[PDB]
């Protein structure tokens, strides 16, 4: 029924608008009226590109925009049913956070976080509802990827999956479930092929240009690893090795040393112009 | 020019067919009558379903048969251009039939073969030619299929690669340069990920479905990993795996235990009626 | 209910035994006469020893022998419930005797290995009822030793585990269900401590008497670590070692350089008269 | 010939080693730096002496003698003339060696520094001092009074006469010692915890239940406690430090904590302390 | 390149400094305080000294060659240099600090070069707006004397700057190779783990320090044994540098030995302190 | 003292000379006259190099070339008191030639073995004097390399040992004592050196020429590790990595696959014309 999305950034303002889209009443927290702002004139701006293609009326637009009310007040979660953090990616944070909204949420809210890197079970232990703290992992953009990763901590109830998840289905979206584990499903199987696409470039089997063509005309895939390393962002592919070998204290994980290299000199990919391809 | 393939099960006569429909003499040989006939077979049935699909006229079909000759006779290779070494088989009687071939064959004649488990360089090592033998290995089916990885060993020459790169685009396909390494670039990279989602489902981190379900949905992948596990034969996956792990001899490449016990199971996939998903 | 035990060996003997012991009629199954025979009179001695030291009576013996009949002849498994195979590890070898025994025996005929070291799934490929094929893992003495670990491999059917399990308990054995592994549950965690011993001598950080002080007053344990080698044998823990390392393709389970060393002086412990001590 | 020791870190561990001294005829000091830590120390041997007299272990009489042989206090220069210092304390090591540094020159030349710690270097902790020769481990098996299991552990400077004399004390207050030069997880914790971290992996992969793994090592290896119970026992969150500490100093990788564990620790499912580890308690 | 300045005025810098007035060129050499320029500059005339003393250079060459060096506290009279090093062993943060200052005191053309093998070039290079102008020169001690100097690209590193870099090696005498920068470049990436090997060999008692090295002496005809090698080096050193190996390819390949770690932990780091795997 | 040498080949017929040169009566064994005579001449031309330089006198020569007695015979073993074996490296054929010499032999025989990659222990348990079994372990060229590696199988004695250690030296060269392990010392060190060298190599990082230079100028090598492959034989140094990854089931010792690539192109270094670098041309 009645959702908060704590943070408007490039994911939680998705998540809002996902939600809104469907009916659901939105309350969107950030720390200053600039990034509420931000948020919700990035929601206002998709919004537009659907009306303008055709895709929504205009009436449905204005109908999602008023479901969504932007706060700086944190306090405003308290008497929602679910809660989604969206916000920075640093443990501290998260257990502050969860600790948090666990005192100032009436007892039946469920606290989710969209974490891909942290873990849900040492967030949960923050609280005194782990039963109630689950991972809801969407993927960019959120309004239209279909997939949800539902991730569940060791102490997350079947109660708390069960009504996430039907309220994922709820929201027009194709919720997993993944008892916790570094890199979830998507990421475990997807970030190590791509550092294994790097390996085979620093060892000169093959060119950044070729290994992409053997991807996508041999396994049928929709861009190369290495395209795809460069859209996700090069400091992303690195971080979240940097988690699996940490986490698994498995050397199969290690991150490749030319990705380090890479990452160190700012060659991020698209979002700086520049990675294995030149933009 | 004129090629010679030799092996005519399905990977041979397709790629045969690649060569004729596109105005070159072909050669297609094998050890007896029976297998060479059912090659013919084989072509005839994929040029009869390609005019139905109205892609070419009945003419057409009679003259791209005309232009491949069936024989036991290895001496026909002689006068070859190119001759393409498709027959799976053990290193010893590889080596011996490159080792033929290069006393029999023209001094032009560049020796290719379609392998993808066997170092190209030490078939090389048994000819006085290494610098006319290489790698191109074919995807199923080789008709259709565009990606021809083009694997150079360390001895093959320039003049020897760009001469197959031409040819390559010269029927209609899009070659790759790789120097010769475990799994080449495809292989090296995909099979690990349908390893990698074994290793999920064993530790019931997510079901089959989910697994398959995410990577669709989260990376835009046309099937599953343990779905194209499956398709491709968990045997095939496991010995792929055992040839990166054996030629790495780095344990990240290890096969799955669970991969292990299906294979053990005669679980291979679609083959047998029973993989990961039963058929 | 009717059991046939084939191996005439220690194990295998001492199975019979147990089955004996409890009511069950038992085919004993050896390929001479001489192992048969060499078989029975182990078993007299060992119920001898029994009514010696007063904990059964004569005629319990006489009543045990009586249930227990020797054969050279496979065919007399025909009609048994249960078949258990106790002979020496060699897969080639195990295989045919399941395939012989799936076509000699009625279609209900449970068949089990007491194997420790092959796969319980691969040996089931080679029958026509992978359904019926199970491990049972008995610990010597077997006529002693109450745990079983009860090995299904991926075909094992749930009806046959549970027949299994409580035949186990019927015999007054104590039956643990493993999912088939690589070590199973006992060795798994036993053999790689016993290693770990090793590599603590093998850099002089404490000497043999007090590596197993250690282990026995500061775990409680009944034998140190390196004792326990030399009881179990070297070469037997050398050979799981082998088989741990072999089939995760993890050098965690890699044998120290050291146990090498002593397996091939003949250095194997009790039975040789040397080991890590001296006897 | 040593015959007062001084114990430093009146917890649990520390406590119990003050008892062990006290209850064979030394003269014992007992120092924490709070009295309220002091105190509880007493009253934690004081409840162990008590169920020892109620079991008819001792006399009551016995019990006032031993107390009588231990002296709390809060100041360090109480350990000045002590024959043996056995610091058993909080496992930070820049604090570790501000300790052993004080105590090296607050103590007489023939004093040997000991350190009960599991998990931090003997060697680097003598490196603080201007006595490396006379610092040793002293590593006790909980509980300190019952277990006779005391591991000397050897830094790389400790002298063969330091070793002596560590070894023929520990023999007189009835403990069973073993020689062991500083390696990770010494030989105990080297073995032990790796064997609970393999029976979480079989745990984790569906290979067997709880219970049947712990039945399983009971009955087949003839052991008191199964793995997965020994660890709810010891604490997962110290079984969880061992294998870090162990994965951390040798690099190998052989070493590495299963993700299942680390996650039964995040969730503050610890073992019996916290009502619930593998198992319900 | 007409004018190089040094920072670091230790044994490092100023022999580098040397190297550069030795073949014609005008150097400023800059530190932190008066003090350590001065020592700087007394250390190379000394070696001078030597030179002129043993025969192999005239008194009057001295003179010039000590003339051609300026000493300095300001980092502003590296503006106008062609070409920077920066000697001194830094921690990342200062290292980038400092880069980051030089790329806006000094003139667009100025090479930024680090001689300091721990820290990533690459990064470094990060800090400034030039990272095609940043670049590794790693020289060996003693760097009057030895020829060698690995020349290490920053992935960044343009082929202009490394050409650049390169000619001027081989203007002051010295012999340059080309390393993509990469965890302990050639050197050390190979030898360092040849004595953290020793160390594995002694660890299990397969043979005594002195046949380890008298082993290697006569076996592979090398100077020195690797355990003797390490004392020489630092066996602190060989840790931290094991440890960069291992940390930066995340491959136990390049663990360090847990008696290396324990030896280190001693204070028997080898010659510096009179004790390692050798007494001295 | 006498001595049989097993093999004439390149090492057999080195260590003969190196004996002989020393005053010992040697027999020097093969398994056809070709053979025998092969490493006679081989002998004798290597030592009219020692005359013609002026390292030796004409009647030096002479002594020496008469203390050796060329055989097809393996019972003129039998009164030996050192055999040398130098023949394959094949573990089935060392255990053969060891058993059988142990039923030749008189009891007093030392048996010792010249392998790089066999195990001594292991051969020795072929024998019922498995104390008498050794390894002695020379450098080619054998009569000029100082260096000896005796390698102590588990069960050889320290009689064994020491009677070894005073032969060694008796023929002019330095042994050093190792405990059986893999690669004994020297290989265990030099190879995996240059397997990084080849890995540099793959990823880019710098040229074969640039490599060697860095290391013959950066560490005062006589020769880069590349080239220093390419002398010892590349198939050489992947057999032995690949020894050192299977004994210690370690995957810090696997061999690169750079050089599993030049191996099977027959590009083996200075003896096939071409590795890392080209020679013949
Ligand atoms: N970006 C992706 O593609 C992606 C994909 C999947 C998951 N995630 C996860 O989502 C999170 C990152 O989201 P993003 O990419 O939108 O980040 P972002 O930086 O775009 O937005 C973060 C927002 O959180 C706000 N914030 C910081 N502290 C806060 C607090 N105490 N309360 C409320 N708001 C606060 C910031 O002001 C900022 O607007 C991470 O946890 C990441 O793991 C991201
Ligand atoms: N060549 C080297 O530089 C080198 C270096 C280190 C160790 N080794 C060791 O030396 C041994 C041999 O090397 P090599 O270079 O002399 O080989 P080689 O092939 O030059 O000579 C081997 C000789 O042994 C003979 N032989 C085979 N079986 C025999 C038998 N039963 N009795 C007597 N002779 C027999 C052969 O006829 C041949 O003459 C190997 O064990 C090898 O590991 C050699």
């Amino acid at each position: 029924k009645k959702v908060c999305v704590i943070g408007a950034g490039t994911m939680g303002s998705g998540i809002a608008q996902a939600f809104a889209a469907k009916g659901f009443e939105v309350v969107l927290r950030d720390i200053k009226d600039e990034f509420v702002d931000r948020g919700l004139d990035f929601i206002n701006k998709n919004l537009s590109k659907l009306v303008k293609k055709g895709k929504i009326e205009e009436a449905t637009k204005v109908e999602i925009l008023t479901r969504i009310s932007g706060t700086v007040d944190l306090n405003m979660a308290a008497d929602c049913d679910l809660v989604i953090e969206a916000a920075v990616e640093r443990m501290d944070i998260k257990k502050q956070i969860f600790a948090d909204l666990d005192n100032i949420c009436k007892p039946e809210t469920i606290l989710a976080s969209n974490t891909s890197s942290l873990s849900i079970t040492e967030v949960a232990s923050a609280t005194k509802r782990p039963d109630k703290v689950i991972g809801m992992h969407f993927f960019n953009p959120a309004p239209v990827m279909k997939l949800v990763e539902v991730i569940r901590g060791i102490a997350t109830s079947q109660e708390t999956f069960d009504a996430v998840k039907e309220t994922s289905i709820a929201i027009g979206k194709d919720p997993v479930e993944v008892a916790e584990a570094p890199g979830f499903v998507v990421n475990r199987i997807l970030i190590p092929m791509i550092n294994e696409a790097v390996g085979i470039l620093a060892e000169g089997i093959a060119s950044v240009e070729d290994i992409d063509k053997a991807m996508k005309l041999g396994a049928n895939h929709p861009m190369g690893p290495l395209e795809l390393g460069d859209f996700i962002g090069l400091d992303i592919c690195l971080a979240i090795m940097d988690v699996l070998y940490s986490e698994t204290g498995d050397s199969k994980y290690r991150p490749h040393t030319l990705l380090k290299k890479y990452v160190r000199a700012g060659w991020l990919g698209r979002k700086s112009g520049k990675g294995f391809y030149d933009y």
